[PDB]
């Protein structure tokens, strides 16, 4: 597999393992200039992002990846786009779309730009 | 001073992109450069000429897209990244959700698409 899929796929396995288990380790994949758009709402900077992810109203969450597309950029970044499904506590499974822009800063691949959206919802 | 620069540039590009796609998709090569990368349904197309041939060959005569959601953010390199979630109706096929991502960059005073990733929904409703 290409190097952008290699890195890409490891990032999203890291990301979803941490979200699902210890999501107070999610701060380490973001820098201070990072931008998160969660369900149309914009959170700027590490502190605002880590506060938004820690405030989410659930105790247990599990994600599954249906498909993941990775691409190199001309400026040496990686774009990772995911389609999947999640189950928060005992609520119905919901679909989700999630997009990540990775940059290698100080010898580590960090997320500068993250956008998340729940699927449409056909009911409820 | 109001609405934000990434949202203005992104949203105008989205608008342009889907009007061209739904009217004449063969004029979509003007938005791409030589370094552009398209991922379409998991398949990987590098460069303008391979992207335009891919786009021109899709097997539909009429398409209509409708954007349910669009999220835009400036990046640290000064690019604009956009994520689109919506629906589409090609020919008389069922309505299908899609998701598309675009990376825009300002090269020689011109907003160009370097990176594009499209993926149809994997399930329908019928």
């Amino acid at each position: 597999k290409p190097i952008a899929e290699q890195i890409g796929s490891s990032f999203i396995q890291h990301y979803y393992q941490l979200f699902d288990n210890d999501r107070t380790q999610l701060g380490a994949i973001y820098i201070d200039a990072s931008c998160l758009t969660w369900e149309g709402q914009q959170f700027q900077g590490k502190a605002a992002i880590v506060e938004k992810l820690s405030s989410l109203p659930f105790q247990k969450i599990q994600h599954s990846i249906t498909a993941q597309d990775h691409q190199p950029t001309p400026d040496s970044c990686i774009i990772s786009m995911v389609v999947g499904q999640l189950k928060a506590d005992e609520d119905p499974i919901m679909g989700f779309h999630q997009m990540f822009l990775l940059k290698n800063i100080n010898d580590a691949w960090v997320c500068t730009n993250d956008m998340f959206r729940l699927a449409l919802h056909n009911f409820g």
